[PDB]
């Protein structure tokens, strides 16, 4: 290390008692983001990382090459609202993609909403939008500097006229227009004392559901639902297809379960004037209920009640008893039913997950019968468009070496032959030169975990190639095939191997796959992931010295632990906006919501699981002498209100102090706190290119790999 680590004050009086257990958190002052102490800390760390990163001549190689390979047309699915068609498009290197509008699939598209002119650095992103039933009015949310907070503004679709309406203090909101098109449903939070730009760590409780009449001030919005008894509950709302019913999904935590109330708008004496006459249909968190469509009083939902892999059921609001429910499409024994859409009045589009791959089939609404099976190569379905009134669908398909293909299908045709609408090609990369392979490796307990492997055709397995292993594991999130130029460059001009392990904790094999990697079995996640590395090492794909593991958010927690538990298995480690303090993660912003996957330190029983793997409280110098901690780069941003950066700070301070101080430790323990960025969504192209070029530079310079022109 040509640089020396900063002097961080250790508050040895900061001791807490956790059910008889006393834990010392000396860097607990970093929890205050506005302090002079913290500010001087972040700066101090950035003072030694930037150079380190910018000193390696491979960064500019990467950065420049990324800019070229990443310079390709990126479109989204076409979707029709009212009588117009819409689609997001990005000429290539635009910071934020733009929303286009055309009065006809053959008409001439025209800019509708360019968020690019709202910020010189593209740090103002669109976060959620909702057209009106007539497609004549449009409301969208904007986020500044990757912050979760949102401001909802409105626009008149014809002439793109901007309206005065504006809604503030919005977060994790729904946007449901009533069909009389007079107002929209949305959620807001109470006025809390202090900042509210995404730099605060304050808790978010008491979310309410309001109603905004178009043309009025938010001071007048109507309060339609609140659970003053249950601070952590979050009620989201949507309107049934026929627009006669307001369906309310009440949630608590990030579990695939929700309560479902409802309100017959025709039973409201004077429209919407306040708390609605809710009918508690499902008053429990036993299962999830995802509204698909409804014919009269028979509502069809995607549920996982007694169906770990999900299924379709029908409820008649007039015959509510669970007993009377009917099963439309039985749960599958192996395939997970991801999402469902109703198009052309009586067609249902079921999107299944088959061994981590996506399959699309058309079923009959009335019977559930399978009608057509849309042919798909290996990869995922990243976009879809088709509502109950539409007579055609669109779906974008992506893969590891496929930038994306947008298909189109006219449902008003005897022969349901789907055609290719748009096919984006990325010149400079020859898909025919790389090969994808899906293997199932056994974990510590004998469970088989799937893994995707992408490498050059013909590489000899001598354990000489750099390897990039990615995993998340948790919150029912499925890690499916996706395009990543930045990753392919790794394989191209760095000769490495890419690997994605669909370890437990995810929803690849239904909830039973989620529950086998959460709460008391969270260790399973780590073991699954560790075994993944062992596999690449054994099969000679790579080596502990040249293997890099990556992970963001709950995924960063994964790699952080995997280093604390087996630092001899990895050579490099890059944790992105990760959760490190498993003891008090629930005290900040939206962290309480995750207790359903990790547990809560406030509970004696939960503490025993958490204290065993909590990254912050488990850093330890290897006992061996020929073993040290893998070079690690932590990445976070000051506006990340999702996983407050206090997690990365207190963790870098500890890594540098406990380990960084030893003499046997040569590998750098660094951290990078980006400005004007948040958890990740809405990150402008510019910053994305800066970021990736930083990770692979770190990896290059850290493992000493050469560039391959
Ligand atoms: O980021 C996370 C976790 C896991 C998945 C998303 N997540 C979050 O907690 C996502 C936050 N979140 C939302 O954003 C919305 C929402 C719905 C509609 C529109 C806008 C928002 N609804 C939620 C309902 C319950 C709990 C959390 C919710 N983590 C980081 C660390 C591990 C958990």
């Amino acid at each position: 290390l040509s640089f020396q680590y900063p002097d961080v004050y250790r508050d040895e009086t900061a001791i807490q008692d956790y059910h008889g257990h006393k834990v010392c958190d000396p860097y607990a002052w970093l929890e205050d983001p506005d302090s002079e102490q913290t500010k001087a800390f972040v700066e101090a760390q950035n003072k030694i990382t930037v150079p380190f990163l910018e000193q390696c001549p491979i960064r500019g190689l990467y950065k420049e090459r990324m800019t070229e390979l990443y310079d390709y047309p990126k479109y989204s699915c076409h979707f029709k609202k009212g009588k117009r068609y819409f689609y997001f498009y990005n000429t290539g290197l635009q910071n934020q993609r733009v929303l286009y509008v055309q009065d006809s699939l053959e008409g001439e598209a025209r800019v509708f909403l360019d968020p690019n002119i709202l910020s010189d650095d593209g740090t103002v992103a669109l976060r959620g939008y909702a057209f009106s039933e007539d497609g004549e009015y449009f409301a969208y949310g904007l986020s500044a500097s990757g912050s979760d907070w949102v401001t909802i503004k409105f626009m008149k679709v014809d002439g793109a006229k901007e309206l005065p309406d504006v809604l503030e203090r919005v977060k994790f909101s729904c946007m449901a227009w009533t069909h009389d098109g007079k107002g929209m449903f949305y959620n807001a939070y109470p006025q809390q004392d202090g900042k509210s730009d995404g730099t605060e760590t304050s808790t978010n409780l008491h979310q309410k559901l309001y109603y905004h009449v178009l043309g009025t001030d938010q001071s007048e919005d109507i309060l339609c639902a609140e659970f003053p008894d249950e601070p952590k509950w979050m009620g989201g709302a949507e309107l049934s297809d026929d627009g006669r019913y307001v369906l309310l999904s009440i949630r608590e935590g990030c579990d695939p379960v929700n309560r479902l109330w409802y309100c017959d708008l025709q039973q409201e004496s004077n429209g919407i004037t306040g708390i609605l006459k809710w009918v508690k249909l499902i008053d429990n968190f036993e299962g999830e209920y995802d509204y698909v469509t409804n014919e009269g009083t028979v509502f069809t939902f995607k549920t996982n009640r007694h169906s770990p892999n999900y299924r379709l059921i029908n409820i008649d609001f007039t015959d509510p008893e669970e007993s009377k429910w009917k099963v439309l499409v039985p749960e599958h024994e192996k395939d997970v039913l991801e999402w469902v859409a109703c198009v052309r009045s009586n067609f249902l589009v079921l999107c299944y997950l088959h061994d981590v791959k996506n399959t699309l089939q058309l079923h009959d609404l009335a019977t559930g019968a399978l009608l057509k099976i849309f042919p798909l190569e290996v990869g995922s379905v990243v976009g879809y468009s088709g509502q109950k009134k539409d007579t055609e669908i669109f779906y974008q398909f992506t893969s590891f070496l496929s930038p994306g293909i947008i298909y189109h299908c006219d449902l008003t045709k005897e022969e349901l032959e789907p055609r290719v609408f748009r096919e984006v090609t990325v010149k400079g990369i020859d898909a025919s030169d790389y090969q994808t392979v899906q293997i199932f490796y056994p974990s510590k307990d004998g469970t088989k975990i799937p893994m995707f492997i992408v490498h050059k055709k013909g590489i000899k397995l001598d354990g000489s190639h750099p390897a990039f292993l990615y995993g998340y594991g948790g919150f029912n999130i499925s890690i499916t095939p996706n395009y990543s130029v930045s990753r392919l460059i790794f394989v191209r001009h760095m000769g490495g191997v890419l690997a994605v392990a669909n370890i437990r904790g995810g929803g690849e094999y239904g909830e039973t796959w989620h529950k086998g990697g959460i709460l008391a079995n969270k260790q399973n996640c780590f073991d699954d992931f560790q075994c993944a590395a062992e596999y690449l090492i054994k099969e000679g794909y790579t080596s502990p010295k040249r293997l890099t593991i990556n992970g963001g958010s709950n995924g960063g927690l994964l790699v952080a632990t995997c280093a604390n538990q087996r630092p001899d298995l990895f050579g490099c480690v890059i944790a992105q906006v990760g959760v490190m303090d498993m003891l008090k993660f629930h005290k900040y912003t939206i962290g309480h919501a995750w207790t359903t996957d990790y547990g809560c330190s406030d509970s004696k029983q939960h503490f025993e699981w958490l204290i065993k793997y909590s990254p912050l409280h488990n850093v330890k110098l290897p006992e061996a002498d020929d073993i040290q901690y893998p070079s690690m780069l932590l990445l976070t941003a000051d506006h990340d209100d999702r996983v407050v950066p206090l997690h990365s700070l207190k963790f870098i301070a500890t890594l540098q102090y406990i380990v960084g101080r030893s003499r046997k430790q040569n590998n750098p323990l660094l951290i990078h706190v980006d400005t004007k960025a948040g958890h990740g969504a809405g990150k402008p192209t510019a910053k994305v290119i800066e970021e990736v070029s930083d990770m692979f530079a770190f990896i290059a310079r850290c493992l000493n790999i050469d560039w391959i022109p």
